[PDB]
């Protein structure tokens, strides 16, 4: 009787050590009617990993034990065999083989009818289920991937089964199930939880965590926050502990000093006894109220515990049909237990402060923070405050094109405002000079809407001038050259549901690229060339250009802009150009913004000086700033090389003198332009 | 059929009044024993009714998996069908009569009358197109014996009574007569 490797799930249900799961109940009816079939009643669930599809199976069992059953399955037994440990732990497949045999035949020793759950049946391949369609049932579940790679291959074994699928949980499902789990985890923890805390928690858990799968991801992070709150609750206050440690030192000092003959010892000993009484009359109030609130939480825990105990005893008697004694329990303990609970909440709120049972969202926010390396200071806007400070925050990054950034902000407001076409995310055409922080501006928007660079991928339209580039970007069927790597943009979107789509220098991308990405953007979506499902209405798309610089005269006027847009609409499909939510105009960067740019750069420098103890101050003199701007000013590319220019100009001799020591820590890197070629004016000779 | 061919030949020989020398040496044949063999997975082929059709395929199967003379000297071949309603009723009725009698063995002697319609639901809950008469005894034991014990030790039902048992909301309960 080697059920040892298997657990009677039905018993566990009757044991009531399980957690009632919700959602996907129509799927429950689906698999139920499937088992009612005689054609092929042994299905497999199409299941993405990490969805706790387990939880589904157990919900099935729970409903099963409780008359929620087609009578044919009256006393069938869902059990649980750890197939993995069973198969892989066998150092020799023969014992594995005889294990398989014995369990198979003993299953046929169905003194009562049972139906075991099994997973990863492909791992049973690597054909011994010779009679699975007879004298046997199969509770299958996995992704469609395994079903294809192993099951779709075979004919008999596969055809013995049926396909059923469960999807990624929507927010609402998580909401409900977490509302459920609230009480359970509380009773296990004796702490408090805020609904909206859970809501925002699971929200951010979806925003991030894509590595792991909802819902159980949110569940576990909630549990971790809870235990953190529990660890703080379990600990006595640090001020008390420190005081008691001081008190132990004082007791030792008293025992040491009392045996001494000197009025110094005697005076300090009286002092020590006195302050012992002090710290005692101090902590013992707080210490005892700590004990008291602990007893309160203990009463809470054991009260909820006996509540669940008597309630499941009454439920057991209900399953026995003891409506008399079941109702006796229901109307002799249940609401009275609830009254106990109300009194407990009353006394605990009346105690209201060092320790709080509640879980401020901030805590789990810190958890996910060190899970992501970003402060929740960033994770609090819901894009709203991200907008209401967008202009200014972005200005603090780059400046000079207040008009352009202004329009960008307006249209992005519209996108967030949910009133512009959410299918087609607003798209934009950078058009002006080059080396203007152009790509820097792109990355700036990227982060400012995500606070992470991974949400932006480089895709220049220069490589994408042709339909071969079309086939490589949009992917291709198995029979074209733009398929083996998938498609660049295809996979790029396959990973992210939230990102910006860079289209650099689109005056290289031919009209056909315009039209195909029009197919895409018009609903922010097309069907990939590889043959999958892909939609990114949450993502962002932006184009760039610089042919308008040629218009620009060294000091934006609509006059020039007019002819620019003319040249665009006659170079690029005006209807496609109508998909651009805003033409991002630019002008000649005058010397003031460039001065401030170089100032920001020397700021990056001084702060990297701060990045170590080795930290002196730059003093870029006005004339130095201006001359270096004039020099590194690249009318071809604004001042894009000016940065290398400046760093190679100063930083070299700077570090030279530094590691030589001609200027030591904290002093001035007085950037004083000598003869137009500034020298790093040293301070310590040889 | 699970076994290998050599023992099949052995049993052929034995069936043909044959015997084989043993460790003690004396050959032994079933001079007055009663022999029988079993196959399977025919019923899955056997659709609802008995047809002629399926039996040809299954007898040819028996042939092409074994030896013709080995199928010879076999008296006959009888196959069954998945149990119907009438017969389910009868077999479970006699089963529960046996229940009543074996608990009457225990000095506690209560009479047992149950709802024949609840009995119908019972059998439908019990009969399987796979395991038929095997699980229903277990199911009836589960439903019955503990109800009996609870009622008798409860006084809710004592001797000289009728163990009335009725279906209520997809559930059939042994309704007592002396609640606490």
């Amino acid at each position: 009787n080697l059920s040892k490797f298997c657990i009677d799930m039905t018993a566990m249900a009757r044991e009531g050590k399980i957690d009632p799961v919700i959602g996907r109940e129509e799927e429950i009816r689906r698999v139920i009617r499937i088992l009612s079939r005689r054609t092929k009643n042994n299905p497999v669930l199409i299941g993405e990993p990490g969805v706790g599809k387990t939880t589904i199976v157990e919900g099935l069992a729970q409903r099963i034990v409780n008359a929620d059953v087609p009578d044919n399955l009256a006393a069938c037994k869902l059990l649980s065999l750890d197939v993995g440990a069973l198969v892989a732990g066998s150092k020799y497949r023969g014992e594995f083989e005889e294990r398989m045999k014995g369990v198979l035949k003993e299953i046929q020793e169905s003194k009562e009818t049972i139906i075991l759950f099994v997973d990863e049946i492909h791992l049973l391949m690597g054909l011994k289920p010779m009679l699975a369609r007879g004298q046997l049932h199969c509770i299958g579940a996995t992704t469609l991937a395994e079903y294809r790679k192993y099951i779709e291959k075979d004919a008999a074994f596969e055809r013995r089964f049926q396909q059923v699928l469960v999807k990624e949980p929507s927010i609402t499902e998580t909401i409900s199930i977490l509302r459920g789990l609230k009480e359970k985890y509380e009773v296990h923890h004796g702490v408090n939880i805020a609904d909206a805390a859970i809501v925002a928690a699971a929200n951010l858990a979806a925003r991030y965590l894509t590595s792991r799968r909802l819902p159980d991801s949110a569940v576990d992070l909630i549990d971790e926050a809870a235990a953190a709150v529990r660890v703080a609750r379990e600990s006595q206050p640090e001020i008390i502990d420190s005081l008691e440690r001081r008190l132990r030192q004082l007791k030792i000092e008293i025992h040491a000093l009392s045996r001494e003959k000197d009025e110094a010892s005697k005076a300090r000993l009286a002092q020590a006894k006195q302050d012992a009484q002090n710290v005692e009359e101090e902590l013992r109030p707080l210490r005892e109220k700590y004990e008291r609130e602990r007893q309160r939480g203990k009463a809470i825990q054991e009260a909820k515990m006996k509540l669940e105990a008597l309630r499941v005893k009454a439920e057991d008697a209900s399953r026995m049909g003891d409506h008399s004694r079941a109702a006796d329990l229901q109307y002799y303990a249940i609401p009275e237990q609830e009254a106990i609970i109300k009194r407990l909440e009353a006394e605990k709120a009346a105690a209201d402060s060092m320790i709080t049972d509640v879980v401020g969202p901030d805590q789990i926010n810190e958890i996910v923070a060190r899970w992501t390396g970003i402060p929740v200071t960033r994770l609090k806007t819901s894009e709203k405050e991200k907008l209401l400070h967008m202009e200014q925050a972005l200005s603090k990054i780059v400046v000079g094109q207040k008009e352009a950034v202004q329009s960008v902000s307006n249209a992005i407001r519209l996108q967030r405002s949910g009133l512009s076409n959410p299918n087609q995310p607003p798209s934009f055409l950078f058009c002006g000079p080059s080396g203007t922080g152009k790509t820097l501006l792109t990355k700036a928007l990227a982060e400012f809407l995500f606070d992470d660079p991974k949400s932006m991928i480089r895709f220049d339209m220069s490589e994408y001038q042709e339909r071969h580039s079309l086939s490589r970007m949009i992917g291709a069927p198995p029979g074209y050259v733009g398929h083996d790597a998938g498609g660049q943009l295809t996979e790029a979107l396959r990973r992210r549901p939230f990102s910006i789509l860079l289209f650099d220098e689109v005056e290289k991308a031919a009209k056909e690229v315009l039209t195909v990405l029009l197919q895409l953007m018009d609903d922010g979506r097309i069907t990939d060339g590889q043959g999958r499902v892909v939609d990114a209405k949450n993502c962002i798309v932006v184009m760039t250009s610089n042919l308008g610089a040629e218009y620009l005269s060294r000091a934006i006027d609509p006059t020039t802009r007019e002819l620019v847009m003319n040249t665009l609409r006659n170079y690029f499909l005006p209807e496609f150009l109508n998909r651009i939510s805003s033409i991002v105009i630019f002008n000649r960067l005058t010397r003031r913004e460039i001065r401030k740019i170089v100032d920001l750069r020397i700021a990056e420098i001084q702060k990297r000086l701060t990045d170590n103890d080795r930290n002196v101050t730059i003093k870029v003199s006005d004339e130095a700033k201006d001359k270096l701007g004039a020099q590194g000013y690249s009318p071809v590319y604004g001042a894009r090389p000016l940065q290398r220019l400046l760093e190679k100009e100063v930083l070299n001799r700077l570090a030279i003198l530094i590691l030589r020591g001609q200027i030591r820590e904290g002093e001035v890197a007085c950037v004083e332009l000598v003869d137009g070629k500034v020298q790093v004016l040293p301070n310590h000779p040889d």
